Formats: C-alpha cells, structure tokens, sequence
C-alpha cells in the first residue's frame, strides 16, 4: 500500500466505470459529474503524489520524477477533454442517435488509459528507486 497509489487508485476504478458506458455513465457524462468527481479524484492523487515525494526527500532524477508526475496530469485532463468532447459532440447530435459516438469514445478511452497505466507504472518505477 502507499497513499498516491491508493488514490491514483480510486481515479482509475472511477474511469473503468466511466469505460463501460452503461446508462448511469451516460447520464452523468451529460451532466459535468463524471469530469468533476475526476477532477477531485486527479486533484488528490496529485496531492498525496506532492506529500510523499516530500518525504522521500528525508530519507537529474528529481526533473525526471518530476516529469513522469507531469505526464500523469496530463493523461488525466486528457481523458477529462475527451468526456467534455463527447458531452458536446451528443448536443451536436441534436437528439439523433449516439450509438456511433459511444463505440467511437470507448475505443479512444481505452487508449488514454492504457497511456495513462503506462505513466503510473514509471512513474512508480521512479519511485521506487527514489524510495531507497
């Protein structure tokens, strides 16, 4: 265990959610809901993320962890850009069908998190050796 990992955790188990794209998601990506509870739930990671490296400190590499934390971030607010396209794109549909749009958003989805997965596992790995 290890706090930023548990949250880091928590932003991931909510966006496997979002992934299915069953009708509660539906609903929620129509409102700002699911971008907001990322939006904390990203907030959080980064936090704990700032208190632990902190404290790593007390027992090159520090631009490169830095770095690594920076591309998770960004892999967040990517994932959150690409749910605000989605709201969009659906009013743009003006009530037609949005079958297409989801199959066509899952697809994108699982790609930003398999870059997302990517970005954690290093940035652990990083850590771990700034661990000790």
């Amino acid at each position: 265990g290890q706090r930023w990992e548990l949250a880091l955790g928590r932003f991931w188990d909510y966006l496997r959610w979002v992934q299915t794209l069953s009708e509660q998601v539906q609903e929620e990506l129509l409102s700002s809901q699911v971008t907001q509870e990322l939006r904390a739930l990203m907030d959080e990671t980064m936090k704990e993320l700032k208190a632990y490296k902190s404290e790593l400190e007390e027992q090159r590499l520090s631009k490169e962890l830095q770095a690594a934390q920076a591309r998770l971030g960004a892999d967040m607010e990517d994932v959150c850009g690409r749910l605000v396209q989605y709201r969009g794109e659906v009013q743009a549909m003006l009530g037609q069908s949005t079958e297409e749009l989801r199959v066509r958003l899952a697809s994108h989805l699982r790609k930003l998190r398999k870059r997302l997965l990517r970005d954690a596992d290093d940035l652990q790995k990083r850590l771990a050796v700034y661990q000790a």
